């Protein structure tokens, strides 16, 4: 049974970068719905699987990927942010960024571009390519999860669905991108990165 | 050269169903952006086409469909709404609705379902299948335009991108859908339908 | 579990419309591989579901849809053909074909077009739309199954993957489509169609 | 106006790795049809563009990408092969492969996996990522061209559509992949790679 995880901070902890109304709706409504729907879908898949009903398993894929992915994505997203975040990472993660993108600032331009480049709903990601052994930027549509659809280990995700920023920045997604850099929990991203050094 | 058409009414003409801030942003920003992006992309295609640069033509497709589609969809959308709208259509359109969907209410349930069913950004459409000579409902992702991607002639469209309802209804897309029926310009939908019968 | 069904005829029973080597490979190798891969994938999904591993479920979707779809599609296809086939259906099925497509010949022109119109691998289908209560022609990419991805009930399928015809007709898919009508099992298609009106 | 490029060798020049029947059909029929379809589509697109018909432009995208990509892909493919090729590439290309994939053998395994991994019709590619300045392996569906859809510069392509191997290898695609390494034109692959060093 999946559950809506608790945020590591209060709804207004990311102000003024991401306002309180967005955090509350995003978490209590959007993420919550993904969780509730995911549980129903999984139960239905178990029933279809037990019956060897292939058509039913196939028909359930859209809801499983969408809500299952949404659960994966938002859960990671909350840990990627912090009221004590911002600045730049340090140590091995910082060195990997320089090595793979030239500089931290160049990395920001790249992740920003991937995030701004999404037409429609989606996510921008900084990931780790296990076979190439280096960092890699990628964009995902709707709620398609990074690992489940590309194989890359997610380290940092940026939600660019309109509900992630509209109330505060309206149509100007770029302003939202410039703002979010102020609340990134580089400690969490670093931990996720080191988990790859397994 | 494509141009941003003026709305058929003022920004606040659709209150309280779709508020003034939504109408103004939707038209002055989202649609406005599609129009220029479309014109720039077409001029770019003209140059690639002239040079027989196939890679260039292919790389421009996402922008052309997204903004070209954005222009087509929103242009139809404004005409589909009216401060004097609402109610039910009459004549041949209504009879086709009864014939193809059973009743006006059943049709409403079906278009609402298709619209509510869009995962991510998209549109819900009531269209006309010229091949079969009857009505047909369909959903399109992002800005993919109905006729250009399915062959169906657009009669009535419902924008379900979060920017079309979020500032007012937040995450409750179903409440937006319920509200929009109050401003449907059935005169315009009937016109588009009869034109398929020219 | 799932197992490879036996053909309702010998591998060379559809000559000279579809030669023996194609029937043999298509059934004993292609469909066979789909079954074996399906069983393995279902087992993997059962494990991922039990552990609540959503990423694993997502990652397995491509293999599940492709091989599960492959098993579904080929199983129907074998029953849709017969050495004692060809001609035209009768009774209610023919009645619906005339009503929904104008005539049997127009129907053939339409399904033929949808089949030849597949760019890449896929299938052409004559299905039944339960909601609208009438026939509907649709095309599906790769092994995506008709009902699982469109909701339409499959009645007659035309495999347009190159392995369904290349050994005999090479690149000329139209020649293959022209020939297959000589072996369509209208008894089976009528049976499927009657099962829908229940 | 686009034209079918002559092969750099005779149809039976790649025996016994890729027989003469496949080479003749692949070039004179498959590639040839893409060229014709491309010219016809480009012309129709020019007509639509001139009249500002956005719907017409969108409707033509599938045929343009499919046949334009087809022309791009096969044109590169022909130059990627040679009766005097095979073995390992000489010069910097090999050092780059060692750097980015560990060794030549590892490189072959990955490109083979990416090629065998295509479900349905498609291509396997060894490309060059200009932004990251290193080699990168990717797979593309149907005829979607590498540079046009991913931005990666094509260096070596492996056609895995069934028409590229079925007449000779039937369903055993892995045997086709094994055999193709014997005719790789590393001179051309290096030529394409050096053009990326700029
Ligand atoms: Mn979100
Ligand atoms: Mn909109
Ligand atoms: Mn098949
Ligand atoms: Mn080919």
């Amino acid at each position: 049974k999946h559950s809506l995880p608790d945020l590591p901070y209060d709804y207004g902890a990311l102000e003024p970068h991401i306002n309180a109304q967005i955090m509350q709706l995003h978490h209590s409504k959007h993420h919550a719905a993904h969780v509730n729907n995911l549980n129903v879908t999984e139960e239905k898949y178990q029933e279809a699987l037990a019956k060897g009903d292939v058509t039913a398993q196939i028909a359930l894929q859209p809801a499983l990927k969408f809500n299952g992915g949404g659960h994966i994505n938002h859960s990671i997203f909350w840990t990627n942010l912090s009221p004590n975040g911002g600045g730049e990472p340090k140590g091995e993660l910082l060195e990997a960024i320089k090595r793979d993108f030239g500089s931290f600032d160049k990395f920001k331009e790249k992740l920003t571009a991937a995030s701004v480049g999404v037409q429609g709903s989606g996510w921008g990601w900084l990931g780790f390519n296990k076979e190439r052994g280096h960092l890699q930027i990628a964009a995902c549509p709707n709620q398609d999860p990074l690992q489940g659809t590309t194989g890359l280990i997610p380290l940092l995700g940026i939600d660019v669905w309109e509900h992630a920023y509209y109330l505060q920045y309206k149509n100007v997604r770029p302003d939202y991108l410039k703002a979010i850099w102020n609340v990134i929990n580089w400690e969490n991203v670093t931990e996720r990165y080191m988990a790859c050094k397994k």
